[PDB]
């Protein structure tokens, strides 16, 4: 199916160890099942089991998330389509770790954004396509758009007369990427602007949607195609506002194929409408904690993910 | 005033540094002020404010010394640690043992000072301690060595005292030396862990009540013979992110005692009922509200300061 919903459980954090939290999550990648103990350790009946397209346990490496989730989407983007990958879940559960990763050929801790830019340059260089890569990074905080790549303030959004499904975010910085490695410089500039916004506007990353958009202009010739590909890598606000519920309803409507998809009822869904309403690949990575301490927010994340795409539990 | 409300801010933790969290709390010990940047600072005034650099010994001297003095005079006192999981309730109430330990909290320091003071002035004394856990309004004995994990304690009215309760079968361990407290705390932690695993009685969702009772007889020729009973309740509350009904009931009990309103609703939670004899009776009570300085915990920090402010409303001084 075009809409893929997957769950990634992170390892325990130090806060969870110090709080004497217990492990309440069991990840079965084979059966694509997540089970959460809501009762005693001898109360096996009081488990809630959820089924998804894929389940990544705490030991899952960055490269393995990339290969399973991103590779099929990037293939579609290179064919000249507009696709979106979301990271959804509680602050601290690994949305940013999944979407960007860390540093401290590819860094093993590299997330989807750096790996995607690496693979674009590798694949398009390898098959001799004529291509250019530009990237934008904007933040949505309190329903206002902030440009994280403008080296100089809210962005204005209006309808694209060329496309009913499109918007124009006027003056949005689109940085040309010249090499595979330049993504890290761009991410550093973004993080510096993100920090400035947190200090002065209280625009905390955990309370903001981050939309990283890569656009690829391609011309492919064979002796015997003009393509535009777009990938939106969306690091959502912590799931612990109305925009997340609107996104939920937009995804459910696309899975169940109902006539009315409420793109217009949030800035998030309006901005991504062109990359959602095209029979395109979309993936949601729901990130969760394994710890008893975060039971309520883990269950809320799994309920959200289940409501987005209802997959039935199979018999054991 | 007999009800003291203080705020203790912990240092940043690794998670907060790695997340590039911003400091959103300013602690002014001199002005007894905590200010939180809400983006527009919200300023709160308390009896004392301890910043991130505050040592364990300095919390003990400011908060506990005046209370223990009153307990030794034969009164019943309570100290609460209130706030978000990870902000240092247990660190404040028990502390830790490094690899008097500088990291020792209120419980070990209190037992040390009881033995030192009463030995020093030649008082005839005995010390007993109980440790119970309240989870989902049910009482678990953490010092009973034989009891089944699923065994709950029963509470009855004390016919000798309308304000008192009898917690039937509650283990009360005689403390023979200053150092024995650590062994007792270890036995408690082991029972706590067993209860978490089998009964889902998670420590971060439970109230811990450590009660020390001191029987004292002080004799002076040409002076008085004093027969005294002192009680100190050291209460490590459930994480405040849990707001249960019991934390709101405690809130209402403290507000009623500060504002001196006619009905104090002790009976509306097991926590406030158990501590009723040690509350309101013109005895010293202290609440230590623990907070994080980091942006990541803004919502729960504001909730803690609002709770603490609602318990004892002190007006901000002119700027
Ligand atoms: N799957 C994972 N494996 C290892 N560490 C992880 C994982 N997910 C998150 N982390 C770590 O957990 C912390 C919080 O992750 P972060 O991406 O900031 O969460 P979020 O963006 O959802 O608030 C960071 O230290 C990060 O490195
Ligand atoms: N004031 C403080 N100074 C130093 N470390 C602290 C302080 N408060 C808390 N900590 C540390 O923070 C962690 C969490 O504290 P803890 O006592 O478990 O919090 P709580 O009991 O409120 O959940 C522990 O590792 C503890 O040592
Ligand atoms: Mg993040
Ligand atoms: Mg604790």
């Amino acid at each position: 199916k075009n809409i893929q919903v997957v769950v990634r459980c992170r390892p325990f954090n130090l806060a969870e160890r110090k709080a004497s939290a217990h492990s309440i999550v069991e990840c079965d990648p084979v059966r694509k099942e997540v089970s959460v103990r809501t009762g005693g350790l001898a109360d096996k009946s009081s488990r809630k089991t959820y089924t998804f397209d894929m389940v990544f346990g705490a030991s899952t490496k960055q490269i393995d998330v990339y290969r399973s989730v991103v590779c099929p989407i990037l293939d579609e983007v290179i064919m000249g389509y507009n696709c979106t990958i979301f990271a959804y879940g509680q602050t601290g559960t690994g949305k940013t770790f999944t979407m960007e990763g860390e540093r401290s050929e590819e860094d093993p801790l590299a997330g989807i954004i750096p790996r995607t830019l690496h693979q674009i340059f590798e694949k398009l260089t390898d098959n001799g396509t004529e291509f250019s890569v530009k990237v934008s990074l904007l933040e949505i905080y309190n329903e206002e758009l902030f440009d994280l790549l403008n080296p100089s303030e809210r962005l204005q959004m209006f309808d694209d007369p060329r496309n009913k499904r499109g918007v124009i975010i006027k003056g949005l910085e689109e940085i040309t990427v010249h090499n595979k490695d330049e993504v890290y410089q761009i991410l550093e500039k973004g993080a510096a602007k993100r920090t400035t916004a947190a200090t002065l506007m209280n625009a905390y990353s955990s309370r903001s949607h981050s939309v990283f958009s890569v656009t690829i202009h391609m011309k492919e010739t064979t002796i015997d195609l003009v393509k535009i590909g777009k990938l939106n890598l969306v690091d959502l606000a912590g799931s612990e506002n109305q925009s997340l519920l609107t996104l939920g309803r937009v995804i459910t409507a696309l899975v169940e194929r109902t006539p009315h998809v409420p793109y217009r009822e949030s800035k998030l869904t309006r901005i991504l409408q062109d990359s959602l309403g095209g029979r395109t690949r979309t993936s949601i990575i729901a990130t969760i904690s394994p710890a008893s301490l975060n039971l309520e927010e883990t269950l809320s994340t799994l309920e959200y993910a289940h409501r987005a795409k209802n997959i039935l539990n199979k018999p054991e």
